């Protein structure tokens, strides 16, 4: 690109590179995953907690064939606990595809190790929404995941109240290149205040190194009169995934206490020890 210091260039290399090696874009290795089922405070809030994503499932078979699923309505029973294996099954794929994301880029490996743990469990759902952004179908309203495909249940206006929605929405807006997305998610994995964080100062010298990178970027790449203001409206962003981040993990730490389905993996994620 232009107007980069050698050293901004190799850091957007870097990124794209650990992005090309850890980002199945195909979804050829999700398999195996588990699918719904053939044929008191807390449940109101867990009731309330479950209708948020809404999302009908389509599953295209390499020989054309299609499978489709459509949810059951709340009837106030188990049923709204249908799609909660498939849905782990595929935030554990997507979890795998970001940890080895971080363990490729070399600012994230010189880190200490105590560190690298902490700021995955802090930013592993961050990036795994930014990466679903970029086969979210806006138009259609459809995470296009390689064969298998997520169609939020039907207006357009009454669904950008949910936050996650609306960034969804609003991020793919934006028209972001690839360079901005693992830019992004480089600056909310390096996020230095993540609980349990050591080395704050380092952690934070490499996020701001990578903003003004994002920031350099969109001014040598971006001229447009539409794109003024488009660093900032990314961070504001980013800022409003880490609200997201923080509602959607007491969202799913009260599911698992009244209907466990966290794997192994979010489990570690999510602090859950196995008492
Ligand atoms: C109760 O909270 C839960 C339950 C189960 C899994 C999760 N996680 C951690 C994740 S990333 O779920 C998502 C979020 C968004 C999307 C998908 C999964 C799949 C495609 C459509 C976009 N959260």
């Amino acid at each position: 690109v232009q107007g980069l210091t050698e050293e901004q260039r190799m850091m957007i290399r870097e990124l794209m590179d650990a992005q090309m090696k850890t980002f199945d874009t195909t979804f050829s290795h999700f398999k195996n995953f588990r699918l719904p089922g053939v044929l008191a405070a807390k449940w109101s809030q867990v009731r309330k907690d479950l209708c948020s994503l809404k999302v009908s499932l389509q599953l295209r078979g390499e020989d054309g064939s299609v499978w489709n699923y459509k949810p059951p309505a709340d009837s106030g029973g188990k049923e709204i606990f249908s799609l909660l294996p498939h849905m782990a099954d595929m935030s554990t794929y997507m979890f795998k595809g970001i940890i080895s994301f971080a363990k490729v880029i070399s600012y994230f490996r010189d880190l200490p190790i105590e560190d690298q743990i902490s700021l995955l469990k802090g930013a592993a759902f961050e990036l795994c929404q930014l990466r679903f952004n970029t086969v979210f179908n806006a138009e259609t309203g459809t995470w296009e995941c390689g064969r298998l495909s997520y169609c939020l249940e039907d207006g357009f206006q009454q669904l950008l109240l949910e936050p996650m929605l609306k960034f969804h929405y609003m991020l793919k807006k934006l028209q972001l290149h690839e360079e901005e997305y693992v830019l992004m998610q480089a600056i909310s994995l390096f996020s230095p205040d993540r609980p349990g964080v050591l080395q704050h100062r380092v952690v934070d010298q490499l996020q701001e190194q990578f903003a003004i990178t994002l920031k350099s970027y969109i001014e040598c790449n971006r001229p447009q009169p539409a794109h003024r203001f488009l660093f900032l409206k990314i961070m504001a962003m980013l800022t409003e995934l880490r609200s997201i981040n923080a509602q959607h993990t007491q969202r799913l730490l009260r599911i698992q206490d009244i209907h466990p389905f966290a794997t192994p993996l979010m489990q570690e994620l999510f602090g859950i020890t196995g008492s």
